[PDB]
């Protein structure tokens, strides 16, 4: 995988997590399917937590198209703000 | 094949599971709602009908030194789940 200090899909997953965190993240519709309840609000918390203070959604939907070729996550069609975790394809990433 | 942390993570994705397994306290905290329903699922998936609570319990306890869950102090049938040291067993 690496390789350094924390990645999104980690934090996506602690944010998740929390459900004090339902309203900017959730899990919703089943299957690893979550939903950014506030988009903006999600790229904010990411940019405290990388210190980067320019972080917008635009930047953290940029980072997401690199879970699609990793098999990591997925993005629902149809939807503008739904988004699906493959925890199958975590797991595989996970073995040497 | 699939592992125990994958599994868990799988039914704690979807809130239809909410009767047997939740995520509940923050910081990736999650408690066992029905733990002997849990162990039967898990059963299922693994195809290993002898499955039961105090077999789970032992393999959840065996990630508390792989750093991939913690052990949840002044709660009953609770787990944590730690994602930085997920993440860290999942690098090369």
């Amino acid at each position: 995988k690496g390789s350094g200090q924390i990645q999104l899909w980690q934090f996506l997953l602690e944010l998740l997590a929390d459900r004090a965190n339902a309203g900017c993240i959730a899990w919703e519709g089943g299957h690893g399917e979550f939903k950014l309840t506030d988009p903006d609000e999600v790229a904010r918390r990411w940019g405290e937590r990388k210190s980067k203070p320019n972080m917008n959604y635009d930047k953290l939907s940029r980072a997401l198209r690199y879970y699609y070729d990793k098999n990591i996550m997925s993005k629902v069609h149809g939807k503008r703000y739904a988004y699906r975790f493959d925890f199958q394809g975590l797991a595989q990433a996970c073995q040497p």
